[PDB]
Parts: structure tokens; sequence; C-alpha cells
């Protein structure tokens, strides 16, 4: 310490031992003159807080930490964003899926079904865990319109759907059917329902995470999940409720009558429904088999061979609307020594990093009353949303709203990076820069604030 | 340390090493006598906590940190506000918009439409993310009354509306219409709906942030968004439900009948509704085109040319009721050495700063049940609010309440600034001062509290 | 300090005193080349952040903390998971129970009841405190179908049920019956209802904790709870409401008439209901006794002999959906000295541990409105869920939804382990590894992030 | 430092300066062999984390902090419980009350009323702020059955009730009655309603706190609150609505008609109802007085003489379901020097204490919709709960559910005790022990975890 303290500035007098320099954006004189063309994630600040000098002029003067000692400063920072759930940047507004795009009776008498991969995009915005799903299903439909239908494609065969129920709860081990005649619409994790000849790929989208279907060994570029993959676990068919109902015309310890009332002339059972009001085909494999051609991921993962099925190369897990906690990197190139192996440069997308921190986004959870409220309004017929374009379908229906939805929420992060080594000649104008994992500014930054407290560390 | 500790006061005896001085407002003797004309964001305190002296008299005595050493103190502080969502100070109660103000059949046979920019102001108060919007739409209307109407202006042409839905979900790629005959009223981010010849400017309002429409490169003084800007993305027109309904009088794998039931004598389709009950014009460009003159920001941003549209110079992002996390600056001029480049002065609006901190305001989020509850009460006719003065309009209607509203909430902030260098002759009366980004006291401060713990740092 | 600081790298120049090395997974060049076959819970990272070298090549270079001093580093870390409530890994998707599997009239005239232990498994997913229960009851039923029934087993005798009410609130001390004729369906802690000859074992499942039935002295491998254990506390029988109703044909201080209206020809009381609509046996011990054979844990614990009953060897406590706060262990084998007694090795499942921390999972609680809403919909008959397959049973009914449900929620954990001693020759490529209590990678890890700040500790 | 660092272990080599020893329960080898008969609140751990030695054998080896220096360690700990709201341990399942137990027409013509103190106990479980109350009222009733009634006791005179409303809002200053004929059922703090000759004592129960009736000077063993105490503040009687209704047969500034319409032949007023449907006596003092014999604490405290009433020796305050934040004490007898005045021993219930911390329980609050929902279901007659056995009573009714209920919630506590002095010969097997205020293990502990970081403090 002794003679090694002195923190000096032009004529303003000797200041001794730690003090404070401030890195701020909202400084009025600065804006107008320096970072006009820049944004909150990469700006310039005049660190000289002296009322009497031009910003330019200030950019000349310097804060001089005493020369005789190696100095260090404590860097506390306040980061605040407002990035939305889905958007083009975080890759949460795009996702490739393969759908039916044409259906025509080929030249002889056999038929033709051609499929193709199309990229659907969502309208940017901050959504729910669910409404997002919906937005996706809609984006599938919206395409079926501009193309599908007007080429022999019947809704009765739209290839991909993102639903959320266990399509085999009512299932009866012997009848081979979902007895209650209705797939019990309770929500149990996002799922993916495919059809023959198609599938979906998330190779370039974090939406995968929103669904909560993660690859069992991530560092593998590429995420395609097709029909052939979802093996074992095709949605069983609903039993014909009416056919069954309409039919039926042609120890001794109180356990006596209970054992005789519980027990050629066959019944209407066997009849697995085939279509629904407005006759929508449920595409059943055989006029025999109780299983529909529709295949569910959830079903696969949980019910089909664990050592071979998707349960093998994939992993079932929690949703997370945020799509993935990603971090950001601070850099104060003009004011702090470049950490260990970092090379010193001027290429904004490669500056040295002084602090890392998670991008300020959490997921708040709320209890959903609207879960059932809706089961008592479409049972009492009325208009439809662009979401339930197939009310009477039990499959292309509208995935049940899960109780407890999550919502991406932005929050101020009063973080604190360690104490770093800094130069002893701090320039009048410092440059602040926040970067993301991929190394690029981040448009969604409303406020960055830095406070540095230099203090002597050793001697030269 | 050795002889360098001694912290002395008048005759009260030697105290050694760190101790504690207190900066408090609520001190009774002080109020009455010193900071009568001041407020919590800029007051005087007697730091001498000795029961026997006048405040004035105390203002004489002094705490003497030993002379032989440079001292420093730890400054912990308790800040607590209660600033409201919208108000004149934070510039959240004003916003300029350009509306229709006159409509008369000019002198020959052609007509005249004159527009003007008017500043509307809100009643101060703490609001919701939504009700705020509403308050704005109302403030637009309230003006149409004092002027608009009484000058040939028909509601059928009020220029600006802040709604919240995706005005083109039901849209059908071929019919060029919102088929369901009703813009699906679900909430998807605040938006701005304009008309020809008008627009809105936020150049002097943080309300912009409330909406969540941020300028892609902020440091540009000025925020005007007009009709001509919102290009490509005019709200498509609702299809005539009745005209259509009223009309209609004059492979082989179960997929056989599904491919024949899905497939001069033209139909009522083409008819895009023109007005609504009480005949309100939907101002359609041509008696032909399926698009209304009404233009939506949301629509533009998401659907019209990304490299040219507003999607270019603007950015879609999360709301935030608070309107923008702003920070405040502490200053203890009379008790702590003036940080690096700060000049020492007496101009309250330029004191030295010792600590920065975010102004104590966060946004709590809640789940909205009232989302739909209201769709089942205006469907069952009854009175109206100053908010839905055009129930039967599908456009000047009332923006749908988003599920999950946010509310600005004030909270005590037990913050902690570093350890700062201080003078060794602390005056009997210290002056505390909290300032905002622009540098001015902040009326909304209920309590400021400071605790300082001096301790030796080096030697002289 | 003096000559002991120097932190050196290849030619890049001398850095002095603490600096920062970064342990990150999401680093792009790394993924592709090193940890292709690995996962977030056990990967390799290149700690050399120098743009110009191959990852391989970098793996050669080294960060050299000065040799003359023993160094240490501060390890802060960011861990973020997404593990679901129930799953095979945490052992929350399996649980052994003993049920009735066969009922046939043995060879002479006496009968045979054979029971067996079967393991039921749940569909993996993140659930509620309740819906989980339900999933279990269902899994019991689902078995009764594939086997039970089709072998003389009547629902009237399914052995295990997980409900949640105090099966003896309405109980009347004298009549020996649940007077109101209905077990008051309010929720009061998960319970277990057994039958003669069966029970449940959790020896290999944390689901026990979900129920909130903990063993009074845990370190005892094994958790079997059978009928014979639940002694004293058999669910009393519901009084015959109708029999009773249908019958009844054949001081003086205002307290006079109150003392005469409150006061061979016997009444219908004695009649304890025996079965319910669709005549389901309530299996009553004697044609006499007011107690059914059904036995409840809750009942036992709270009402039967505390010094002998289950209240003795077991403990009643709060649920917790997470099933048990378990911790994880960090290990940075290639960069930090192996703590006290740890042996140095290469067996991933035995690396040295540098930091311990709770696996990032908490339980959020919400208020349940859906508590009663359902009591006003099954009272108005309509379809049933795979959950209430015995609506009219008062016992095999559907446990009442408790107000205040809990839900396992994943959250980012910005933790901070101490300051650790490290090697002075940090390899170009470090290995990160998170392990669980049992010592194995943890599939449910989305992001691991490490920041180390070396700084001199002493001298060599 | 110099030669004073060395932290040594058997042959495993010299480790220098701070390192880390771990205190963990879940360690597999340990359980089976050492703490079989113990529980999480008092177990043994092998601190030697070396894979090759028996636990027993390890118990021999030792960690040797260098002898030449006095060492200290940082103790961070992770405590996690799951204790329920009410239970026998925390004394929240018992509470003595004095009730009517016999009513017979004594030998001459005068009568006899004998009362007695009885201890009622609740079924263990985690409850609500309210449902707890209810459970208590029920427990009062449940007794009236096994005894009361069957001895001339009419519900019309059950002595104690815990309700929650201000039994005198409708009250009219002149009529001396609760005009609206109904005690306005809004919730305003737990209360206690007594009758002549009885009362309640909490001398041995924290439930008092749940109610929120605290003794004004706590350190006084004993908490009895009887009738005679609740003086001034007897619940006024409801006015006879019918008698009144059934009767009535036999300046000039617009303020003219308002002053004549607002103004022998007496009216039905005076008639204060006496009993209610099913004629339940309201026990009124005189056939005259408008006050019933029923006395309320709330009423007393707020309305009767503040200098003499209960308002004097008692204190009205917030509920808190937890019943009282109690703390726990850590102790690591075998590894850390015994703090200042603590005597060293082997009596588990007197070990030295190294850290204190609040027992991990907080109270979450939720908004109650179910507040009114119930006022619109018992107004539409139907069955009753064991809770509203006197629907038609306005007093023995069922206390109104307060909006905003609280619920005891268990939470992991990542606490951190200071840095403590420790022995330099740490035994292979350490003993961990958590104790409560009264000094006894705490059954409700699911996980205890300790991390110690020794580091040199001075020299010997
Ligand atoms: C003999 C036919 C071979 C076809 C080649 C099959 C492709 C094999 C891929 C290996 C992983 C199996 N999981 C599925 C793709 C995962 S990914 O998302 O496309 O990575
Ligand atoms: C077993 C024969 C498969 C050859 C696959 C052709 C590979 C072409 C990949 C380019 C994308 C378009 N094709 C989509 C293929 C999807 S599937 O997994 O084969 O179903
Ligand atoms: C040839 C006609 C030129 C008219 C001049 C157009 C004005 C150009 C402004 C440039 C930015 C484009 N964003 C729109 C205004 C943004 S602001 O809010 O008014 O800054
Ligand atoms: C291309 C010709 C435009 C000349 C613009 C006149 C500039 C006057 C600005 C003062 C404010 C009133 N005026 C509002 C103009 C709004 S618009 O962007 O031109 O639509
Ligand atoms: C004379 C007949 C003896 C049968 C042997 C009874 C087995 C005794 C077990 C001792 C504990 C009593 N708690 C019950 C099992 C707990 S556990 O979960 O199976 O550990
Ligand atoms: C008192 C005689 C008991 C002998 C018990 C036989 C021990 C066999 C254990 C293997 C599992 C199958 N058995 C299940 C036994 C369950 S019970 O606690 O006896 O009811
Ligand atoms: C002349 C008759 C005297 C009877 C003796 C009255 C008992 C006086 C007790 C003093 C405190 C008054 N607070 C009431 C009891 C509080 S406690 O809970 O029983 O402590
Ligand atoms: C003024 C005469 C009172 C004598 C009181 C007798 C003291 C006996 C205490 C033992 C408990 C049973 N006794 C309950 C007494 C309750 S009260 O406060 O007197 O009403």
């Amino acid at each position: 310490t002794g003679g090694r303290n002195s923190i000096r500035y032009s004529e303003l007098a000797p200041l001794f031992d730690t003090t404070r320099v401030y890195l701020v954006d909202n400084k009025s004189t600065d804006v107008a003159s320096l970072n006009y063309q820049n944004d909150h994630s990469n700006f310039l600040t005049t660190v000289i807080q002296n009322n009497d000098y031009s910003p330019g002029e200030a950019s000349t003067q310097t804060i001089n930490l005493d020369d005789r000692s190696h100095w260090g400063g404590d860097l506390k920072t306040i980061l605040h964003t407002n990035m939305p759930n889905v958007n083009e940047f975080m890759f949460t507004n795009k996702f490739k899926a393969r759908v039916m795009v044409s259906r025509s009776l080929t030249k002889d008498k056999q038929v033709e079904l051609k499929y193709e991969w199309v990229e659907f995009t969502l309208p940017e915005g901050n959504y729910s865990e669910t409404m997002t799903i919906d937005l996706m299903n809609n984006a599938i439909v919206e395409h079926y319109l501009k193309v599908g239908r007007q080429n022999g494609v019947l809704e009765s065969d739209i290839g991909v759907k993102f639903d959320t129920r266990n399509f085999r709860l009512g299932f009866d081990p012997v009848t081979g059917l979902v007895m209650p005649g209705v797939y019990t619409n309770e929500a149990f994790h996002p799922d993916i329902i495919l059809l023959p000849g198609c599938g979906v790929d998330f190779t370039h989208s974090r939406l995968s995470n929103l669904l909560g279907i993660r690859k069992r060994q991530p560092f593998q570029e590429g995420f395609r999940i097709t029909y052939d993959d979802l093996e074992g676990g095709n949605i069983p068919a609903l039993l014909d409720v009416d056919a069954y109902q309409a039919s039926l015309k042609d120890f001794a310890t109180r356990a006596e009558e209970k054992r005789a009332e519980a027990e050629p002339q066959k019944k209407p059972v066997i009849k697995p429904l085939t279509e629904d009001s407005k006759k929508r085909s449920y595409n059943l494999i055989s006029n025999d088999s109780t299983f529909t051609q529709y295949r569910s991921w959830y079903l696969a993962y949980n019910y089909g061979d664990p050592q071979t099925g998707i349960r093998s190369w994939t992993l079932l897990c929690t949703p997370d609307v945020t799509c993935g906690s990603e971090q950001v990197y601070w850099s104060l190139p003009d004011m702090m020594q470049d950490p260990v192996t970092f090379r010193s440069t001027s290429q904004i997308s490669n500056f040295p990093v002084v602090g890392a921190e998670l991008l300020p986004v959490h997921s708040k959870s709320f209890y959903n009353d609207q879960a059932v409220y809706s089961q008592l309004i479409r049972q009492f017929t009325s208009l439809t949303h662009v979401f339930n374009r197939f009310p009477e379908n039990q499959i292309l229906a509208r995935p049940p709203a899960p109780t407890i939805t999550t919502v991406s929420e932005n929050v101020p992060a009063l973080t604190d990076h360690g104490t770093l080594p800094l130069r002893n000649s701090i320039g009048g104008v410092q440059r602040v820069t926040i970067t993301d994992a991929r190394r690029r500014t981040c448009p969604y930054v409303y406020k960055a604030l830095g406070i540095v407290s230099p203090r002597v560390l050793s001697s030269r």
C-alpha cells in the first residue's frame, strides 16, 4: 500500500485506495454523441463523470491507478432484458416437419401419396407452455390450406399433431380398445403424434425443449423423429359406444351374489369405431386390428420396448418455456486485463470475457382453472377457434390444457462477477459489450449497468 | 493499525477500530428542526446520536476518524419506494397520437379530411398491463367526443386503437378472408392499429415499453410510427357469415368416401362483410379487395416483408408494466470522499455519487380467469363500459384480456454498496440524497436508511 | 506475492494475480470434436479460449499458475436441470404391492383366495401430488383387468387403494357408524387402504415420500406395510340412510322445552349399509359388527394404540412431490487437487469431489379451486374417467382432491462452492463431471457452467 | 502459513492449505454398518472418503490438520425437513378446554350443571389455518357425543367454539340488536367463544399461536382463558326479522322531502330472536336484555374496557400456521472445538453447539375463492359436514372461511454457519446431531448435509 495507492485524475487531486468508476448507458450526453448507431448490448460510455468536459474531450483524459501496483476491481453488474418466449434469434419460431402435400389416384388404379418437409414459422411473441403448442398445430393446418386440401388431402390424414394426453388410459387389455369410447382428455406432457410417411425435425430449434423431448446424447448435431422411429405405441382405437349400447336384446360371505352378477350370441364389443361425426377416417391398420395408424411419442417412450423403442435414444423430461437457460458474456476490453488465455483483439465478436451469467429469464408457474371450464362449453355447441378445427375428432381435437401452465418471464438480474485485474490507465471512454453463447450482441437487452471498485492487489 | 485506529468524539472517550454511524430520516428531533421543507429523497440528518445536544449544536461537533490513516466505510442501505405504474415524472401519463379531427364535404364536391397530433394524458394511478391500454384507448375516445364527432367524424373512422390480438388467424389463403366471420379474440402481445392518415409517437413516453414495441436502435431520439410505416399487414376483412349460410339452395382404404364428400352456380363466399350491426363501416380499400384499410403493427412485424417492413427498424418484445427498470444514485457529499473523476460541488443536482442501484420496482404476474368469464356476459347483452363503446364492431371492440397480467409492485430494497473511502472529520450533520437517472430528487421515496461502518484502510 | 504471482500461458504474455478460467459445455468447436458421445453431466471442455488453435492442439498447451506458490481458485457454478417428478432413475415409477389375483371355489366347498406381489409401473412424466396417487390407483386397476377379474375377482374385493380422507369423521361413538351415511370426502394426507391378505412395499421406491409415510428409523433396508400391520383402525361402515329415514311410522330458563324435544319399538339405526348401487360388497367382518374389513393407515396411525400400532414404527409427515431432496457432486479431476482423503483415479464413478449441492428441484404450491367444483358434476351424472371406475362406492371412489397441490419444479441454481486448492499446470482440456448420491451421471442435466478464479494462497 | 499448512492423511500424500471434508448421511456403506438404529437427526458418518477401507477400519485413520497451527473450518450446511402443521412433538395436536359434561334436574327442583376439563386431540396431519380450527371445533363436538348429550346436555349449550367473525357488526346503538337478524359472517381473525362456567387453556399447546391470541407477557407459565375473563363483550342477540317484518298494519334545498320521509302503536323491534329453526336456545341473559350469554374474545379485546378487559393481559396478532418459528442446534462433537462456555460430554442431549438455525418451515399464503362459493350452496339445502352440525344456528354454525389462507410449508434450507475452530486430529468417524430448542433429536428431518473447509487461523 504505502506509496502504491494513489488513484489520480487530471488536476482533480489524489484519491487513495479503492474508489468507484461507473459504466452506464443511460448517460445523456453520451447517447447523442457516441453510441447513436449502437444498442444496449454493445455501447460506449464516458467513464469520466466530470461535468465540464466534452464527451470527446473526456475520451482523452484518463484515470490512473498507481503505477507501482497491480490493481484489481470488483465488478458488480445489473442486467435486465425482455426477450420473448418465441422469436427468431433464439430459434424458437421455426421448426421443420414433414407432412402430406398431395393425394391423387395414380395413372393405373393404384394411388400416390407424396410427402415433403416444410418449415413453419410462428408469429413472434411471448407465449404459454400450451398456446405455443397450439400455435404450432395451427401453423401445420395453415399450411394444409395453402396446399394440402387443394390437392386431394383430407384432414382425415393430416400427418403431424402436437397434443398432450396419454392416448391409452381407457384401454382394456382384452378388448384391445379404449373402452370408454373416448381418449380420456387429461394432460400428461407435450407429445408428438405422427402418421405413416411423415415426422418432424428440430435440428434447428429449441422448441424441442419446450415440448420436453430431449435427445439422450445431445452433442449429436441433428434431431429427426419420424414415423418408423415411433414403433410400438400406435394410438389404440376408441370402442364403438353405440354399437355396444344399442346391442343387448338378442366363498359364501355376502360374496355369494357378487360372484354371479359379475358373470352364438356375441356382443357389439369387437366394433372399434372407425370415423366420427362428419365421418373423419381414423385410419385403422386393418378392418380387423384395434390399433389406428396414428403413432404417439409418449406412448412409444412409455409403452414400447425400452431397449429398442424411442425410450432408448431419447429422454422424457420437463417442458421449460424459456426453451433453455442460455448464458451471456460480459466484456470490458478497454478497461480490464484480458483473462488467461484470451487473445486481445478488436473484433467485437471475440473480445475477452470477464464475466459469465445466465440470460435473465425464468419460468413462473400458475394453476389452471381453465382446465375443465372448457369441457363445459364445447359440450354445449358454439363457434370454434382456429385451434379446434376438428372438435368432433377425438384426435385432431385440441390437446387438453394442462393444469399449471408456465410462462417465460423476464427479470432484473443484480449479479456480481468476481474481482478482476485491470489496466492502470483507464481510458476516458470505455466500451461495454454483452454477448451470447454464439457470440453476438443480444437485441433484447434493455439495461446494462456496471460498477467497478479498483483496489490494490500486489506490487511491481 | 497500532496508533492509527482511534475514532474519537467530544470527551465521550476513545473507540477503537470499526464502529457505526447512522444515517436516518425518521429521527424525530431532526425533522422538526432541519429538513422541514425537504423530502425523503433529499434530507439532512444529525449523525451525532447523543441525547444531550441541540440538533444545531450537534451540527458543530464531529466524529474524528484517526488522522494518521486513510479510512473507509461499508455502506449498506435500505431503500423503499411506492411509485405508481403511470405518472407524470416517469413520463408514463402522456403520449402523442395523430387522429382524425374533422370531416366536411369540401367546397366543390370532393371532400376534406384534416388530421392533427394531440397529446392525451392519463389519470395518474397504478395499473395493470391491460387496464393501462384501455385507459389509453379511452383517452383517444374521450377526445373524439370533445372534438371529433362534432365535426363530421364517425366512430366508423377513429384513427388509432391499441388492441392485442392477431388480426388474421382465421384467415383463409384462398378466400382471402377471416372465414369464421370473427377475428379470433385471443390475446397475443399489445399492438397498435392505425388508419390512413394517422399514427402515434412515443418520443416522450415510456409507455412504449409497456406496449412492448421497442425501437431496434434506441439511442435515436424520436419514436414516430405512422400508417405509411405499417406496410403490408392491413387487417383482412371478416367473411360474411350469413350471406354464406343463407346461400346453398340454388386409394381405397376407407379413404374412398372420404375423397368424395370433401369435394354458373357460384356461392356467397366472396362477400366480405362490410359493416356491423348499427352499420359501422369497416372501410375496405376496394368494393373488391378482401383487405380493410385498418393496419396492425403486430401483423406488419410478423407478416410483411422482414427486410423492409417494420420488422426491420423495430423490435417485438415483452411488455413490463414498470415501463423500464431505471436506477437511482446515492450521494453522501458531507461524509464521503468524492469518487475518482467527480468534481466536488454544492449543486444538489450534481453531487458526487457513491452508489447506484435499481429503483425498487418489480412486476408480479398473475393468472387471469377473467379472460373468458367476460365472453359469457356480453354474449348475454347488458350495459357497457366506457371501454367497450363499440361492442358490435369486431375491431373498435375491446381488446381481449390476456391471461397472465402483470402489475407494477413496490418493494423494500435491502441493498449494499461497497466499502468507500471517507473523510476523517465527519460533520455533526450529514446530508443524504437520492437521485434518478436524469438527476433530480424522486418524490416517490418513503424511506431511505444508511448504515456506515468505517474501518482503517492504509496509512498516511 | 512478489515473484510468486505470474500466471503464464504460451507466449501470450504474463498475467498477474487472480484471473479467470472458464468451464463451459455449449462451446461450439468442442462439442463436434470431443464430447460427441457424452452428455451434459459428464463432458470435456477446452479451457484454452484462444481462437487460433485446434481443440486437439489446445489440449496440449497449458495454463501455468506460478510454481513458487500453492494456488487456489474460487469455484462458482451454474447448474440447471429438468428432471421430472416420476421416472425410472430416481425410482419414482415403480412400487410393489400385493393384490388379489385369483378367486375360485376350491375342490370341496370351501374357497380359495390366492394373492401375489406385482410390480406396477407408471408412465414417466412430471405430475401433481394427487394425479400421481391416481396414476397409482389406476395402475392397480389396470392389473385387475389383465388378470384379477378374469379369475373370479370382483372389484368388490380389490386389495389396495391410495385415497386421502379421514375415513371416520362422521362416526358416532354409540351407533358405531358413520352416521351421515357417507364418508366425508375431505382431503387429509395421502393414505393407504388395504384389505385382508395384502399390502404394499416401497422397499425400492421414493414414492413412499410422495405419500408422506416415512419409516420411523430409515436406515433399515426394507419397507413393507401389510394388513396385519394396520391394526385397530378398520374403516367403520356407513349407516343405512334410507332404512333409517324410511322408518319412523311404527333448569327452567328457556331450557324447559329444549330438554324435552331432544329426548319394543326399535329404530332402523343398527342397519349398517352393506353394499352400494350396483351392489358392491363392503365386506363387513360380521353380519353384526359396524366395522368393514377395509383398513386405513391414517386411521391406524391416529386412532389405534400409539404404543403398538403403526404410530409406533412409522411417522406421519408432509408429502413433497420431489420425492426427496437429493444432492449431486461436482468433480474437476483434471484441474483441482483431490480433497483430503480422496484417492486419485480414472474411474468416472469415483472421481474426487470438490463440491456438493442439492439437485435443483423445488416444490411450488397452488390453491385448488377444483376441490369442490367436481362435487357438483358427478352429482349430475355423466361419463367417467379411468380414475373413478367405481363412482358409486364411497370407498373405491376417487380420493378427494386436496386444496393446495404441489408440483415438482425445476430451477436454475446459481450456486457457489468455496475456494479450492488447484494444480499449477492446468491442462488445455479439463473434464467436468456431475454425479448423484449413488454416483452416476445424471441424464436430466441441461446445463453445467463453471467459473474458476485462481489466486495465491501460500508459498513453496 | 509456511510449515504450518500440511493437512495429512495416511500415506495418501500432503495436501496444502484449506481443503474439504464431507459430513453426509446418504453414504451407502455407512448406513448398513453404523447408523442402523439411528435417524437423520443424529447419525454417524465416515468422513474418510477412501474407497479401499472398511467403515470400521476407517474409523481408525485420521485427518491431521497440521499441529503447529490452530485451525478453523467453514461450516456450510443443507437442512431439509418435512414436519407437519399439527403433531404430537411440537405440541400442536392437544389443547385443554373446559366443557359442559352433565345436566340433570337436581334432587329438589333446582338444577345441576357440572363442568370438567378435557383434553382433546387432533388427528395428526398438515393443515390449513382454518381447517385446523374446524378440526378443533369438531373435536369439541366429538366429545359432546361420547358424553355430553347422553347426560342432559343440549347442543343449545355446548360451551366452547372457535369461530372467526366480528359478532357485532350489524349491531344498532339504540335497538341494542344486530338489526339484519344475522351475524354478518365475514372472517376477521380466529376467536374464542365461550359460555358461562367454562373456558379453554393452552398452557401446553402452541395452537394458541395458530389462533393468534398471545399472552401479553409470555414468560408466565400458564395460559387459561375462561368465561369470567371475557368480560364486557357478550355476543349481542339477532333481532327478530319476521316479528318486525310481519308487523306494520296496526333546509329547503331538495332536502325538503328527504327530511319528512325519514321520520301506543309500538313496533315489533324490541323482539330479539330467541331460538332458531329446530328451536336451539340462544341463551339470553334476561327475557329482557338484548345480549346473549355467549361471550367472544375478539369482542372483549376490541370492545370492552381496554384498561381492565382482556385487551389488558393479552395481545391480538397474526395467526401463523407453523405455530411458532422454532430453531435447531447443530453439533459436531467429534470434529470441532467446544465453543466458549460449553462443557464437553457424551450425553447426546447436551453436546456442544456450533450453529443455530431456524427450523425450515414457512407459511405460504393463498387467495380464497371458496370464501363465498359456499354461501351459495347451503342456501340451497343439501347434506352437511361433520363441521356444520348446526347450520341453522348463526352461532354454532361454521366459522366463515377467511380469504387468504395460510399453509405450513417445508423447504430446504441452504444455510451457512460461520467459520469455527476445530481439532487437528479429525477422527475417521464423525457424529452429526441436530437438536431442537428443548434439546432432543427431531424425527422430521429428511436430510442433513455438512461441508467443512478447514484453513489456518494462527500459530502454536
